């Protein structure tokens, strides 16, 4: 069941972490690989990459196992960073790439917002098109911390049209949970040879194995023997390995995954009607939605009342990404809003 | 229990792996973990580092987890390279240095060994005080794959010498094996602020925890700071952590593991003496021995008959490397040896 939190026991909305514990499949496969785990889990990994790639209809040679995304992102950056180089990223998304790319000296360039938090393509692709060195566009879609898409027939003509000098990478990590048709994966890009093109994906989100640490790069294989030189070979954990092959063949658990996130939603959506307080679409785990008090001062309130939200998310000061927890969790959550509303606290 | 290889069930004395289980309350920690990896070790990654600086006395700072100490071998490669750097390293050892630094772009020095395939630690010096640029020198201690350790009094003075513009990474992976008294861990040098070392270590080895992916480096804070900005963050993997905090308490199987490989240790120099084929002192889990056979032979009859052992390691083209498996696995490798002895196969 579920028991209301505490201090002690909070509810945790906080990384966008699944709710659920991982497919029983999984998890017993996780378990039962302890007692081998004296040894590497070579041919696992083996296995593992070869599946991946016939999931994403390319060989295995277009695939990079990583330990989560965390390390796609980080060899993504290594491999095509220089002094030269810029990052072009939207101002709003996700801290890694930039992280990176300040670690190699590159020049970040951000580009503001439209007036609704999406995506500036246009201002996207002006940033590169002025821009005389090399130039690596990091496009996270549906975005963390918005949840919102960009449409494909706004991200793959840009591609298609190959940019000079302009490697992009393309994070897919909450894709699974998406419901709008204007979306579509960038994945058959990759199978027809596109070889601009690093799409990143996790086990860390729908397939909720967060602390299993499991992620992938799907690209050209030039593409992913160059990021390969800055990773430790594939050397993932053999808990992970185990897990991840099981949870690939439970198609049931994927689709509770999802249905379970969907339900979740709505009651979190329903109380922000009620309280009148704009919120964006979300196509992942999380709602980013709006605030009237002080963004501190609400986070240190929930944290009173047992409800770990999101971190500030500058520049966008004023709103707050709420990772959605179980139905029996959001609403409680919905409820306790409700009663902060009733003493101003929201 | 034991029962006799073939070629689908194997013994595996191929990758230094230790051939009992991890540590039973390590077991139970890392199945345990499985239903909390939904989501992120965030604390008791914390709680993991803090523990392994209060082993090597010195402060949160100063330790850098990873995955593996394979992935602290490429950050500390990184952090220090540089297209004017060196890596000067002994002519046969462990390969990952020499990798990376090949990756950076780095000239790589390697020093031929002595005439008793001892590390020439004088033309390590030479070739070190001879270059005008920056060097990075790699010492693996136990090396692999000879086994044999260098002598504390031979490599701590020249540290502590100070050598301008070099740093110096020692690789301690398999240092809890070792019986020498000569042999010194390099860790006080640190905890008495040491800026000019980082040291590596692995759960992978004494703790049997190889397929759980947990290493990490000691060093001054100010270099950990560097290391750290070429791995993506410390997101260790949930089993892995909580098998290593409890493998930290459970001393009496690290007792066990230990003796254990000293008994393997000594039914297999008892078949050598009595086939007179030269090894050098094994101070880790495997031991360097030489071949009157082609090893390429020799490698492929062992596999015939269900034992993986070493591959080649030019330049000792004539010497194997042989990993030490549980005392029954050994008596029957042992045992093989001689029967191949009688058909000249060995
Ligand atoms: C968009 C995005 N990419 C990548 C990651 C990294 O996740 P992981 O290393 O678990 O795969 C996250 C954070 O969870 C994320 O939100
Ligand atoms: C000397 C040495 N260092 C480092 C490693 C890397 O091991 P891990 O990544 O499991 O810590 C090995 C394992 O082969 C080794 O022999």
């Amino acid at each position: 069941a579920f028991t209301a939190p505490s201090t002690d026991n909070p509810i945790r909305i906080n990384f966008n972490e699944n709710p659920l514990g991982m497919s029983p499949k999984a998890q017993a496969a996780a378990r039962d690989a302890v007692v081998k785990a004296n040894r590497y889990a070579k041919n696992e990994i083996l296995m593992l990459g070869n599946k991946l790639a016939a999931h994403h209809q390319v060989e295995a040679p277009s695939i990079l196992l990583t330990a989560g995304s965390s390390e796609g992102i980080r060899a993504a950056i290594e491999a095509y960073a220089s002094l030269e180089a810029q990052l072009v990223i939207p101002e709003l998304t996700y801290g890694d790439g930039e992280h990176f790319a300040k670690i190699a000296g590159m020049k970040v360039t951000k580009v503001k917002m439209l007036d609704n938090w999406a995506f500036d393509i246009e201002g996207l692709k002006a940033a590169v098109a002025a821009y005389s060195g090399p130039s690596i566009v990091y496009l996270v879609n549906p975005n963390n911390p918005t949840g919102t898409i960009t449409p494909a027939d706004v991200i793959e003509p840009w591609i298609a049209s190959k940019p000079a000098n302009t490697m992009f990478i393309v994070d897919e990590a909450y894709a699974e949970f998406v419901n709008d048709p204007r979306f579509r994966s960038i994945s058959p890009m990759i199978t027809q040879g596109a070889e601009n093109i690093i799409l990143l994906k996790t086990f860390s989100k729908i397939h909720a194995m967060a602390g299993m640490r499991v992620g992938y790069a799907v690209a050209h294989p030039t593409v992913i023997a160059l990021m390969g030189r800055y990773v430790a070979g594939e050397k993932i954990n053999f808990s992970g390995v185990d897990a991840a092959l099981a949870s690939m063949n439970d198609s049931a658990f994927i689709t509770y995954s999802k249905k379970s996130n969907d339900v979740s939603r709505q009651i979190l959506l329903k109380a922000l009607e009620d309280l009148k307080l704009p919120y964006l679409p979300s196509e992942g785990n999380f709602v980013f939605h709006q605030l009237v008090v002080p963004l501190k001062d609400y986070q240190t309130h929930m944290a009173d009342a047992g409800v770990l939200i999101g971190r500030a998310f500058p520049p966008a000061d004023n709103w707050c990404r709420i990772s959605l927890g179980t139905p029996q969790e959001m609403q409680w959550v919905a409820d306790t809003m409700r009663e902060f509303r009733k003493k101003s606290w929201i």
